[PDB]
């Protein structure tokens, strides 16, 4: 679900899901159009193209259950759709963290004119 993908976030980043991933760039938070602005951004659109491998899976409210084995995140068995929810959200989450060199405070809260075209997952 949305919350924990924001608890997931949160745990592996430092920063909170809303205010810092939930309105950054073209893809994070909202998504659409445009070419990604950064690394992390580019974590957004892979992450909505995870989602849209999903078109009948419901991952905003859909919970699942993960464990931590050491650092690593470990996906426990659910309903098939919880098993793959989980996975996208599980390599955002890594991918925040292994982008957060770059984070840019500029890309929070980004015009939506600024991200044009359509780019293929």
């Amino acid at each position: 679900s949305l919350l924990e993908f924001g608890k997931m976030i949160l745990e592996e980043t430092g920063k909170l899901a809303i205010p810092s991933y939930s309105s950054y760039g073209c893809y994070c938070g909202w998504g659409g159009k445009g070419t990604p602005k950064d690394a992390t951004d580019r974590c957004c659109f892979v992450h909505d193209c995870c989602y849209g491998n999903l078109p009948d899976c419901n991952p905003k409210s859909d919970r699942y259950k993960y464990k931590r084995v050491n650092g690593a995140i470990v996906c426990e068995k659910g309903t098939s759709c919880e098993n793959r929810i989980c996975e996208c959200d599980k390599a955002a989450a890594i991918c925040f963290r292994q982008n957060l060199n770059t984070y840019s405070k500029k890309y929070m809260l980004y015009p939506d004119f600024l991200c044009k075209g359509e780019l293929k997952c």
